[PDB]
C-alpha cells in the first residue's frame, strides 16, 4: 500500500558511513503511520512496535524501500505491517533489512468516536495475515505479564560474583542522559509527538551507552516489542536514561528510558514516563571483526534487576 | 537585492561529496521567494520555475552564493531573476552555477486584494529586463500547449522495436515510489508549503531513478519550465512517482509527478496534482568518465507517450 | 542539572570531519534554556551570552557532553553555568570543551508578572557561586561602556598605512551576506526565535568570512559576550552581514551582525537589530598547521572603526 524510498546520504549516516538505525526507525514509522491513517482518514498515534530485528545495516550510497500496510482493524486500533529492504546502487542488488509490526491507533477530534472500517481481504496471505494479526495482538497485550512471571523464576539474591580472572566490568560507565525539546517538525499537525521521533532520539542515546562498554563501533540488531503508554505533545522535554543492562558474548543490551514534562511538569520535577525500550547491540573493530563484550558484573540493586531483566527478556526472544 | 551564502557542509552533500541538487533548488526557492516577498509585502508562493541549467556542480568544501531580484511585477505575479555562483575556498575561484527565472504570487490574507508596485527602473539592464519579463511570460504561458502540439508531429504508432544487438532495455526497474509528509517546517507561516521543499523532494526521488539505470552516479543537468498547478498545505502527504523517460547518450529525462493528498482525500483515494517535473542527468564512472546510457525500448502505452514526450521536451529545449 | 549527550556525526558536521561550532552553541543554548525553564517553569529566552571559549575542537564520532544549571534567579532573568566535555569514543578519553555563562528572562504569558524563586544553595560553591553571578552581572551591565571607553582612547586618525613589503591586505574580499527565514523549528511553542539557532546561523556566516582570508580551514576560537537586544518570532528573516575586522597572528576577528525583518518591515526597509557579535578564528593547512594571517590594511571609514574596535576588545579579553 504504502512505499517509502530514501537514499541514504552522509546527513543520515553515523560516523561509519553506516544508516544510523534511528534515522530506519523514524523512516518505518513514518510510513506505517501513513498506512494507518490511509485506512482510518484521521490521524493516527503510534501504540506499540512489535519486536523488530534487522538483517543487514545499510550504507550511505543505497537505498531503503519501506512497504506498509494495513493488515487488521480493529475497534480504534490497526495492526500495521512493514517490509525493508536495502538495494545498492553499484551492483543493483536488493536484501531483506527487516519485517516488522507496528500498532496504530486513530486519534479523532475531538469528541467523535471512529468507525474503523473493515480491511479489504482478497489475497490467500490477506486472509491469513488478517487471523494472525488476532494472535499477534494477544501477544502484545500479554507481553507485560510474560515478562513479569519470567523474573519471578530469576535469582533475587544479589549475591552473584564473578572471579577476578573473569575480567568482568560494571555498566556504571556506561550510563547516559540526553535531553530533547519536543519541536513542531517532530510531531503532526495536531501536536501529538511521532512515535518514530522519539524512537531515532532513544537510538542516539543508546547506541553512546553501548560504545562507552566495548570503544568500537556498535550496530544496532534488534529492538524489542514496547508500548507507548501515553501522549506526547508539542513543548514537552523529553528525558532519555540509557545503561547497558547485560552482555551475552557478541550481543550487549542497552535499555533506555524515556520521560516526558511539559514546561510545568518540568519545573515541579513530576513527568511522565513514555517508554522503555531494550535495544541489542553488535560492534565491530576497525578491521570489521565481531568484538566479544565482556562478562557484567551486577553492583547495585538496580544493576542486578537488569542484569535478570536481560536474560528474561533474551529468553522470551529465543522462543 | 537578496543575497544567501550557504557552505556546502555533509549534512547538504551526497555520497560522493557532490551538493545535492534538490538542496540546491531548495535554497534558489527561498532566495527567490524572500525577494518576491521583499517587493509585496505579502508573504509569495512559487507559481512556476523556468529551464534551470546546472553549469557546475558543487562540492563540500565551497561555498554557494545565490543573488535574486525582482525584475518586474505584473497583476499578482512577479518575475524573479537569480543567479548561482560557486566558489572554491583553496583556490578563491569563482564559477558561474546557474542563471535562471523564477514566477512568484502574492498570497494575501484574506479577502484583500494585493496592490504591486512598478519594479523601480535604474540601469540599462533594469529597463531591459522589465521588457524581457512581458516575452518570458509568453513563454511560460504557451508552453503546455507548444509541447501538446510538439506531441501531435510524433509517431503515435506503438510499433517502435529496436534490434537484438542494439542493446535497449525497459525503464521498467527504473521506476521509484516516495511520499512526504508535509510539516511546518516545509511550509510558511501561513501553512502553504514551499515550492523548493517540493523541488528538493522531486529532485531525490528523480536521482534514485537515474541510479537504477546506469548503476552509476547520477548529477543534475537540468530541470525543464513547470508550474505549480495548486496549492499545497501542512499535513498533505505528497506522493512522488517518478521513471526514466528516454535517454540520449550521455543524457537520460526522468520524469517526476507529485501528488498531494490532505488526511481526508489520503483515505478516500481522491489527490490533487500538484506539479510534474522533467529533470535530466549525466552520470560518471569511479574514475569520473561520463556514462553513456543505454537505448530505451518502449513497451507500454505510457512508455511510448514518455519516449516521445522526452524527445519533445528535448527539441523543445535546443531550440 | 540538565545534561545533554550528543554524538558528533556527519550531520553535525563540517568538511573537514569537525563539528561545527554554530552547532555547539545551539545545543549549550538548548541546554541552559531547559536548566533556566526548570526553575522558572514558564518559557525563557536567552538575554546575553558571556565570553565563550573553546578549548578543543571535537570531531565527527566523538560524543559531546553539555550539564548547565541556574546558579542564581535575580527578577526576571537567571544566570546558567554551562559546562562542556568531549569523549572520545575509541580511547575513552574525556577532554575539557568549554565553561561558560548564559543569561536567561523569563517570559510569561501575558499580563502576569512572574515570580523567581531563590536559587537552592547546597555546596560551599553553591554560595560562591551565587555570590559571583552578582559580580558577573556587573561585567555583563557595564560591557557596552567599557568598550565605548576604549574606543576614546584609540586613534580616531584614519591616516594609518602599512609598508607595501608589510603585505597587508584588504578586508573586502571577505564580507559575506546571508538570508534566513524563522520558521516553527526555529522557536520556542510560543514563536520566539531560540538564541542559539540565530548563533549557529551567525558562525557559519563568520567561517565563510574567515575562509576568505585565509583560503584554509578555520575553526571557532571564542565568541565575546554579547547581548540579544530584541525579540525574534517566526515569520522574520534574519539577515547576516560578517566582515574580518582585523588580525592577530594567528587569530582573526570576525564580526557578525543581525537584522530582524517581519514580511512588512521587509518591503518597508525598515528592519531590527537583534544582535552583533565577534568571533576570533584560528585555521590550519592541510598538513595541519597553524596558519599566520596577513596584516590588514583599514581603507574606509568602517575598516577602521572595525580595526580600533578588534584591538579593543582583544584588551578587554587578555585583561
Ligand atoms: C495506545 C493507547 C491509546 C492505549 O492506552 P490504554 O490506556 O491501554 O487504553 P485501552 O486499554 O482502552 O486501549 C485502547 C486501544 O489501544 C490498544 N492497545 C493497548 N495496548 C496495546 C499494546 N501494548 N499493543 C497494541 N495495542 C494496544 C487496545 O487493543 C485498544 O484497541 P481497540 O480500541 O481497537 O480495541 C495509549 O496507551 C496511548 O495513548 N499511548 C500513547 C500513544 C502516542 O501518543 N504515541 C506517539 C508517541 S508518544
Ligand atoms: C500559480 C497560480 C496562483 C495561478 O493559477 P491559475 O488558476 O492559472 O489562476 P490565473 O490564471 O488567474 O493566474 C493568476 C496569476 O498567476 C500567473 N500564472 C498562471 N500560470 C503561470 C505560469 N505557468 N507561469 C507564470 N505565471 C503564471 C498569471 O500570469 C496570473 O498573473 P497576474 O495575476 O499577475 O496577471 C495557481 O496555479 C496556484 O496556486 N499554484 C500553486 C501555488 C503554490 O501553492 N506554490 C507552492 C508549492 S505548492
Ligand atoms: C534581554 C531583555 C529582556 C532585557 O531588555 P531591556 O530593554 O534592557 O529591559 P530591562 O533593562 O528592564 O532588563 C530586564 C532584565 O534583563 C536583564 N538584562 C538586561 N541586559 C542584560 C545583559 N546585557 N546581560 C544579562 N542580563 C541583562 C536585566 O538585568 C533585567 O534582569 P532582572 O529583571 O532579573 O533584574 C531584552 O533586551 C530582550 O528581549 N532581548 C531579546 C530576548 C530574546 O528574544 N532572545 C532570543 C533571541 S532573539
Ligand atoms: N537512572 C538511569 N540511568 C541509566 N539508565 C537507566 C536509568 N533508568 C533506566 N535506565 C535504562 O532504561 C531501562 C528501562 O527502565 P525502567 O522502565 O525503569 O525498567 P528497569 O529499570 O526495571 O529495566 C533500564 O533497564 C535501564 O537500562
Ligand atoms: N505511475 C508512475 N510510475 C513511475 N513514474 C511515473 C508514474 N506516473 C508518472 N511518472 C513520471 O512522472 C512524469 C509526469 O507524469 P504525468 O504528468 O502523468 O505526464 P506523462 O505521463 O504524460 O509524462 C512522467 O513522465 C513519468 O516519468
Ligand atoms: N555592511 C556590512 N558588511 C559586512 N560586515 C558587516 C557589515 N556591517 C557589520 N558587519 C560586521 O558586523 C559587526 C557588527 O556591526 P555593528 O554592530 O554595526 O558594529 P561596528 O561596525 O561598529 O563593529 C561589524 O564589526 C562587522 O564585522
Amino acid at each position: 500500500e504504502v512505499v517509502m524510498s530514501q537514499a541514504i546520504q552522509p546527513a543520515h549516516a553515523t560516523a561509519r558511513g553506516e544508516l544510523s538505525a534511528g534515522q530506519l526507525l523514524k523512516w518505518i514509522d513514518t510510513t506505517a503511520c501513513l498506512a494507518a491513517e490511509k485506512h482510518a482518514g484521521v490521524s493516527c498515534v503510534t501504540a506499540s512496535v512489535d519486536d523488530i530485528q534487522f538483517e543487514e545495516t545499510a550504507r550511505v550510497g543505497q537505498v531503503i524501500t519501506i512497504k506498509a500496510k494495513v493488515t487488521r482493524a480493529f475497534s480504534t486500533s490497526m495492526e500495521i505491517s512493514i517490509k525493508v529492504m536495502v538495494q545498492d546502487m553499484l551492483t543493483g542488488i536488493e536484501k531483506l533489512v527487516s519485517v516488522a509490526f507496528s500498532t496504530f491507533v486513530a486519534k479523532p477530534v475531538g469528541k467523535e468516536k471512529i468507525h474503523l472500517k473493515p480491511v479489504t481481504l482478497l489475497t490467500e496471505q490477506d486472509h491469513v495475515e488478517h487471523n494472525l494479526a488476532a494472535e499477534r495482538r494477544k501477544v502484545r497485550l500479554q507481553h507485560e505479564d510474560t515478562f513479569n512471571n519470567l523474573m519471578k523464576e530469576s535469582s533475587k539474591f544479589d549475591d552473584l560474583i564473578f572471579d577476578e580472572e573473569e575480567g568482568a566490568v560494571s555498566t556504571r560507565g556506561t550510563s547516559v542522559q540526553s535531553i530533547e525539546l519536543v519541536l513542531p517538525p517532530h510531531a503532526n499537525h495536531h501536536g501529538n509527538t511521532f512515535g518514530g521521533q522519539i524512537m531515532a532520539w532513544m537510538e542516539t542515546v543508546a547506541t553512546i551507552s553501548a560504545s562507552r562498554l566495548c570503544w568500537a563501533h556498535p550496530f544496532l540488531k534488534s529492538v524489542d516489542m514496547f508500548k507507548f503508554r501515553g501522549p506526547s505533545t508539542v513543548g514537552d522535554r523529553l528525558v532519555f536514561t540509557a545503561i547497558v543492562n547485560n552482555t551475552f558474548q557478541t550481543c550487549v543490551e542497552v535499555g533506555v528510558r524515556v520521560e516526558a514534562f511539559d514546561c510545568q511538569e518540568w519545573a515541579e520535577g513530576r513527568g511522565r514516563h513514555i517508554n522503555s525500550a531494550f535495544l541489542i547491540y553488535n560492534a565491530a573493530d576497525d578491521k570489521e571483526n565481531l568484538i566479544t563484550f565482556p562478562r557484567i558484573q551486577p553492583i547495585s540493586k538496580d544493576d542486578f534487576r537488569r542484569y535478570r531483566g536481560a536474560i528474561a527478556r533474551k529468553r522470551i526472544r529465543l522462543g
